[PDB]
Formats: C-alpha cells, sequence, structure tokens
DNA sequence: GACCATCCCT
DNA sequence: AGGAATGGTCA
C-alpha cells in the first residue's frame, strides 16, 4: 500500500538534483516565524524524507536550496520561502508552484493543497491536508512514519503532475502569466510580507483609551435612553428593543429576523433618540475591535512589527486578499477611522511612508475593452469622469452640474463597472427600477461602446463558458447558461465585471514586477510594504523621497499600454495617514 | 465549530 | 463586482 522512500538520516550527494520536487512543510496556518515539520524531495534518484533539523544544518543541503540553478517544483512556495527566511534561509531556484498553476487554471476549483490540485487531474494517490492533521481543536501533526508518507506523497504528486499542468496552461495561452508574473510576484510578496509594517503601538494604546471612554459614554445613553440594559452587539437582543418596546418600523427583515443594519437605521433616526447613539456605537465599536484590539492583538512584541499574509490563490478576479491582519481594510472614508492610520510607521529613523494609487483605473479599462469613443475622449482629456458622466446622463453643461447629480453619475458608474442592473441601482441610489432603468438606458446612450461591451461579453462567455482578462487570467461562467434569472444575471455581472476588475489585477502586479527590477537598478533602499488593490504603499528614507516621485508613477503608468493613458497620484509622509 | 449579521476596504 | 474580521448564537 506504502510508496517506497528513504527515511533519510543524513544528505547525500543524490538528494541535490538540479530537478526535483521538493516539500517544506509549515503545518501553522500562519507561517510567520513558524516551525518546519518535516521536507520530502523526489527527483530522478528516488524519494527522501529529511527531517528538519538534519538538513536545514547542512551547508549542502542550504545550498541547494539557495541556488537559483537548481529548478524546483513546489506547492505554495511563499509558505516556504517565508518560513525559511524567518531562519536566515533562502529558497531560489522555484520554476514550477502547482498551486499558482491550479489557481490559473480555474479559481473556482478553490484548489488549497495538493490532494485538490491533483485531482483536477484524476490523481489520488495523496491525501488531504485536513485528513491527515485534523482540524482544529484536533489539528496535530502526527508521528514520523505518517508524516513521511504523505510528505512524499505530495512532493510525489508535484513531480507527477507539473507536465500536464504546465501544458493545459500552455493550451489556454496563460504558460507566460505563470512563469512571469505569478511565480516572479510570489517572490516579491514573499519580501513584503517578511519585511512587515512598524506599527507604533503607544499611538494604538492611546487611541484604545480614547475610544473605551467615549463607547462608555454612548453605551449608558443607549441604556437611559432605552430604559433598559441588554447587549447591543447582539442582532436579536437589539431588535426588540427596536421594534417591539419603542414600536420602531421594521423597513426590513434579515434570513432570521429585522434587520439593525446602517442603512435602516439611518431611516429610523427621525423616530427616536436612540438610534444616532446606537450608529455612533457601532463604529466606535468597530473600531474598537477590529482596528484597535484587533491589531494590537497581532502586532509581534519582538519587533513591534505586522507580518500580514498575502493570498494570491483564493479570488475569484486575480485580486490578491491579505490576513492576519487585513492591511487591505484598514478605515480611510470617516475621519475618526482614518486617524487609525497614524499608527502605521516607518520601520526605521528618518524614513518615510510613500503611497502611490491608480486613478480611476477601472473605468480606464473599461473604455480600452469596450473601445467607447466617448469614454476614451473622456479620459484623453483626463476630466473628471463622475461630473462628465453626470453631464452626458443628465443633458447638462459642466456648470449645471449639481452635487447630488454628480453623486448618482457615480452610483451609476460602478453600476456599470459591477454589470449592476435597475434592481441593484434601485436600491443603491434608494430609489425604483422603473427610473433605474431610465439612467442605464441615458447612459448606454452616451456611451454606445460599452452597451455594445456588455452584450459581446454575456454572449462570448455563454459561448466560450468563461471570460477573460487582459493578460489571460480566466473565470468559467457555467451559470450563465442558467434557467433560474437570479442566478442567470448573477453570471452576467460577472462577465460583465471580471475582465474589468481581473484586467486592473493583472496591470497593478505587473508594476509591482516592474517596480522591483527597477529599485535595484536605482540602487534604492526604498522598499514595497502594502498593496491594497490600486495602490503601492512603500517605505523609504527620507533623501530617496525626491526620487520616488518620479519614479513609482512612471513604473507604474508604463505597466502596460492601453488606448487611454494611465493616471497615478502619490503622496507621502511620517506616517501612513499622512500620505494622503 | 459553523453560521449569521454587521461593517471595514477597493 | 471582489475580499476579511468580529461578536453573538445555538450546537
Amino acid at each position: 500500500a506504502k510508496m517506497a522512500f528513504t527515511l533519510a538520516d543524513r544528505v547525500t550527494e543524490e538528494m541535490l538534483a538540479d530537478k526535483a520536487a521538493l516539500v517544506v512543510e509549515v503545518v501553522e496556518e500562519n507561517y510567520h516565524d513558524a516551525p518546519i515539520v518535516g521536507i520530502a524531495v523526489v527527483n530522478e534518484h528516488g524519494r527522501f524524507f529529511l527531517r528538519p533539523e538534519t538538513a536545514l544544518a547542512d551547508p549542502q543541503f542550504v545550498a541547494w536550496l539557495g541556488d537559483e540553478t537548481k529548478k524546483k517544483s513546489m506547492f505554495d512556495s511563499k509558505r516556504a520561502a517565508v518560513a525559511l527566511k524567518w531562519k536566515g534561509i533562502e529558497l531560489c531556484g522555484v520554476s514550477f508552484d502547482l498551486l499558482l498553476a491550479a489557481y490559473l487554471l480555474d479559481p473556482a476549483q478553490g484548489v488549497d493543497d495538493v490532494a485538490a490540485a491533483a485531482k483536477m487531474k484524476q490523481y489520488e494517490a495523496v491525501r488531504p491536508d485536513e485528513a491527515v492533521y485534523g482540524k482544529g481543536a484536533k489539528r496535530a501533526v502526527p508521528d514520523e512514519p505518517v508524516l513521511a508518507e504523505h510528505l512524499v506523497r505530495k512532493a510525489a504528486a508535484i513531480w507527477a503532475l507539473e507536465r500536464p499542468f504546465l501544458d493545459e496552461l500552455r493550451r489556454n495561452e496563460q504558460d507566460r502569466l505563470l512563469v512571469e508574473l505569478e511565480q516572479p510576484l510570489s517572490s516579491i510578496l514573499a519580501e513584503m510580507e517578511f519585511a512587515g509594517v512598524k506599527v507604533d503601538t503607544k499611538r494604538l494604546e492611546q487611541m484604545g483609551e480614547e475610544l473605551a471612554e467615549q463607547l462608555r459614554t454612548v453605551e449608558q445613553r443607549i441604556y437611559e435612553l432605552a430604559g433598559q440594559e441588554f447587549n447591543i452587539n447582539s442582532p436579536k437582543q437589539l431588535g426588540v428593543i427596536l421594534f417591539e418596546k419603542l414600536q420602531l418600523p421594521v423597513l426590513k427583515k434579515s434570513k432570521t429576523g429585522y434587520s439593525t443594519s446602517a442603512d435602516v437605521l439611518e431611516k429610523l433616526a427621525p423616530y427616536h433618540e436612540i438610534v444616532e447613539n446606537i450608529l455612533h456605537y457601532r463604529q466606535l465599536g468597530k473600531l474598537q475591535s477590529t482596528y484597535i484590539e484587533g491589531l494590537l492583538k497581532v502586532v509581534r512584541p519582538d519587533t513591534k512589527k505586522v507580518h500580514t499574509i498575502f493570498n494570491q490563490a483564493l479570488t475569484q478576479t486575480g485580486r490578491l486578499s491579505s490576513t492576519e491582519p487585513n492591511l487591505q481594510n484598514i478605515p480611510i472614508r470617516l475621519e475618526e477611522g482614518r486617524k487609525i492610520r497614524q499608527a502605521f510607521v516607518p520601520s526605521e529613523s528618518d524614513w518615510l511612508i510613500f503611497a502611490a494609487d491608480y486613478s480611476q483605473i477601472e473605468l480606464r479599462v473599461l473604455a480600452h475593452i469596450a473601445e467607447d469613443d466617448n469614454l476614451m475622449e473622456a479620459f484623453r482629456r483626463d476630466l473628471d469622469i463622475h461630473t462628465k458622466t453626470a453631464m452626458d446622463i443628465f443633458q447638462v453643461s459642466e456648470d449645471e452640474v449639481t452635487p447630488n447629480m454628480r453623486r448618482q453619475a457615480k452610483a451609476v458608474n460602478f453600476g456599470i463597472v459591477y454589470g449592476i442592473s435597475d434592481y441593484g441601482l434601485a436600491q443603491n441610489l434608494n430609489i425604483s427600477r422603473k427610473e433605474a432603468a431610465e439612467f442605464i438606458e441615458r447612459y448606454f446612450e452616451s456611451f454606445p461602446g460599452v452597451k455594445r461591451y456588455m452584450e459581446n461579453i454575456v454572449q462570448e462567455a455563454k459561448q466560450k463558458g468563461y471570460v477573460t482578462t487582459l493578460l489571460h487570467r480566466r473565470r468559467y461562467l457555467p451559470d450563465i447558461t442558467s434557467r433560474n434569472f437570479n442566478v442567470r444575471s448573477f453570471a452576467e455581472r460577472m462577465a460583465m465585471n471580471t475582465p474589468i476588475q481581473g484586467s486592473a489585477a493583472d496591470i497593478i502586479k505587473k508594476a509591482m514586477i516592474d517596480l522591483n527590477a527597477r529599485l535595484k537598478e536605482e540602487r534604492l533602499q526604498a522598499r514595497l510594504l502594502l498593496q491594497v488593490h490600486d495602490e503601492l504603499i512603500l517605505e523609504a528614507p527620507k533623501e530617496e523621497m525626491e526620487r520616488l516621485c518620479r519614479l513609482v508613477p512612471e513604473v507604474m503608468e508604463q505597466a502596460v499600454t492601453l488606448r487611454v493613458p494611465l493616471k497615478v497620484d502619490y503622496h507621502y509622509g511620517s506616517t501612513w495617514y499622512d500620505a494622503k
């Protein structure tokens, strides 16, 4: 039943071949400064299981890990590389990462281990990690005999599956996408994560003090105005005070009871003073739980740093996501919350944070793919696009655009981006579909090319079964041909949206790779810290700011060539907050 | 341990 | 259109 492997107690010369499938196993979910539990190598000479202590103490092994000339096939190499970075070891030569290769072929399958990736091509000579390691309170590294076998099986799997995966990719015209975009990007992310971002804790802790006092005030009020105490954070308990005791109008039901979202409470404010106090409490509460307490809990005390993990093979569109902490949802919209960014600071002395963002990248991508003339023009003029849209759909001159007319031409614009229907717009603008379709009809009259795109795209999705991005990312939409209207329409929104959202991910991903090449060429010390969807955040010495101001937007703006110009803006300052 | 509902970002 | 983290809940 077993798979044959030498359980090596010493590193021999035949374990160091030029081509190999390697496994450096890090069971911990958060791999930052995480133990490596075992190692397996498979190559032309055999199958080997090496204990970390033995192997990682071996100058010959660690030299093989670092040699770029020695090519290694792997599953989720970033996990491996970071875990080794924390131990002063560099991993190079990884020319094939199956996790990223599975992800490119079909992001829907949710590949998250070798077993899942293996089934894709009908190979099942390997177990689901969860099967070996357990789950949750049961998670545990097993004994050496079981471990070594599993690890060798994974390795064997990778060795087996490379050629078939790489062949399919090529058919799909995604071979370069793997080797030139996603894999090279894997390295940059490794470094970004390892580096981390410094957190001024005292600053954070003080904010935690002020909030604690402010929440204590609002809380008391709420109970006073309620004439009672209850768990304000309970959707069920609160829904009893609002909709039963104070007889507030039920404007919405959730699946399990009445809805107490901000949207509902905003409308109920005129009826009772308790409402404003609840929303105020929720705002200050979110900040306390997620942005002061949640953060201080993941700051490493040793370096006062946070090292996020960037998931590269998770999002359905090609975007990244970051975890523990999520450094892509730090509050910026309201001033109270925006001040949480004062706690993100440069890691050295005399350094500054530097933020470069893309200006309306999505809509610029739409302009390019749809080839809409009116829209291409608007961008060649570097116009305010919301004002411009307000001018066209409402048939007025620049000076006639009122603030609300602009607020709505915005709502629509993102409607178009998301492929939204009258109904989605209706609620979004607070109105009715009878009038929401009038805007839409009116939009497509000023933008015949975008209309033309929505039609062609849904149809190609219908015919081909998938939609593609500029750089060849792919999304299968099996639900497009569904008979259920809800399920059909949603797939159509995806057909419409994914090439836009996903071509934007590709572009910034390419930027990131170009930025790295240049930072190195220019011998600048500036290092890339975060990526927030259309934004790159760096920290550099104060001396380098001036060059970065000219260098970063140019590398970004030049990442690809669309029919409309790309436009970047930048800022910098003592803290992240100030990079505004 | 999963779900839910709520809220934060692009 | 894509994501992630929390407290409550009932299990």
